[PDB]
């Protein structure tokens, strides 16, 4: 139905909903590849949960469309660009602005975490801004989505546990990345410098980083707790939400969403 | 300046001309402060000196070292040929025999370095280089020890990196260097990375598993060598000796020969920087 524009399995073409004349980005994918997948059921569940998710900081997926060969996911279009574009214009950002933004991210992540969903590839590409300027997080519950001369990063955030190549607590992983994002906003670089990869990994494993001088002591403390390499000893979302630095000028959003709509919808999600 | 007329600027590498002989070189220029006050000043010294003394047709040469009260200057052979992988872009895969040539050169070079007691620690395409003649030459050998080598723009692939390295702890350098050669060889032949770059956490999963799917066009013996090289276990990973003995590796191969003096008085090595 959508008046689609343009544009290996994730050609996110632009489009518009003709009937309400609104244009929303569509992530398109081979129907086959997904439906056969170890995570297929989780994909369905995660897709369905989010589909019903409604939060000021989370980019929404309006609808899922089905084809014989392809699946179309309909996702809100955020013009405000990437937040880190804003950083690049300025280098680092201010404590206050940064805290406003970090709070938003944490709240959105908490919301997603509450519904049993984890990101697992939380990075700045995902960080986005709505026209009014609010943070919308993206690719949430989309990570499970199946899978030359130039390859661009960055695996800097990738939590140590992931480095192991085994199993990781999703929440612990997401928070770790959240720690890094916070770090980049304030400091205007990555806590662990990319150029030397083996050394980068050693640094990540040791959690040894160069703090900037301008970071206040608390922020540093919060970051150390966020950037614990050990998932068991690392801070909880709850823990950080109750932080002294985090707490400042804080205010809790509260959403009003449907209790998870009939799974029947979930089973019928793809056909 | 100190025999050299410097240009600008490719850590900061710069183009330079050796005036006295009137020949041309690239120079790495860095602060004295950063190098001397590093956990690894001693290792840096040893390896640097070894390189200065090394001489091999496939290894980018370290002519000499210049020291200032404020900074350290490293002179290196200049190669016009550029990245080998540019060649891959043109024709996708390289052919089996040619790929074998290059692999022979790379293995020879690494082996020579390894014998001399030095390990690369960061073998990636940037380092693989070509000369006017079309021969391969390998850079940043003995410079991984170099401090903090070298924002949004990042051009690093972790695919080559060995798994043990992934941990962030300890490994024998050689096994890691062998792993990269394994990846390097694979990419040449196949015209892609063994493990998909995207979905990085799954990417790391693949690497630690050492799960990769060879193309059909790969011959059985090459597959064997790749499999043996791409052992996620570094105690069960093939040594340079093994790979040199390997069948597919044996084919048409001829040991390179070069002459360098026994490592010049370390006293020189300690006096390298002052």
């Amino acid at each position: 139905k959508y008046e689609v524009g343009r544009t290996t399995f994730a050609k996110v073409k632009f489009a518009r909903n003709t009937d309400t004349g609104d244009n929303v980005a569509i992530k398109i994918m081979a129907k086959s590849t997904i439906l056969k997948n170890r995570m297929v059921d989780q994909i369905k569940r995660e897709i369905s949960i989010m589909k019903i998710v409604r939060h000021p900081n989370i980019v929404r997926l309006y609808e899922v469309l089905a084809s014989k060969s392809k699946i179309y996911i309909v996702l809100e279009f955020v013009t405000g660009g990437e937040l880190f574009d804003r950083i690049v214009h300025k280098g680092r950002l201010k404590e206050d602005e940064s805290r406003k933004y970090f709070q938003q991210l944490v709240d959105a992540v908490a919301h997603c975490h509450s519904k049993g969903v984890y990101h697992r590839d939380l990075k700045p590409e995902n960080l986005l801004l709505d026209t009014n300027g609010n943070l919308k997080v993206s690719d949430f519950g989309l990570s499970a989505l199946p899978q030359l001369n130039d390859t661009c990063g960055t695996p800097n955030y990738v939590a140590p546990e992931v480095l192991s190549g085994q199993g990781y607590d999703g929440s612990a992983a997401d928070i770790w990345s959240c720690g890094v994002i916070l770090f980049v906003i304030l400091a205007g670089y990555l806590p662990f410098s990319e150029t030397d990869l083996p050394g980068l990994y050693r640094k990540i494993n040791a959690a040894e980083f160069d703090c900037p001088p301008w970071f206040s002591a608390e922020v540093k403390f919060l970051i150390h707790r966020i950037l614990d390499p050990n998932p068991k000893t690392r801070i909880q979302i709850q823990g950080i939400k109750k932080d002294p630095w985090f707490r400042k000028n804080y205010v809790p959003i509260r959403a009003r969403e449907e209790e998870e709509v009939n799974l029947d919808d979930i089973r019928a999600v793809f056909d």
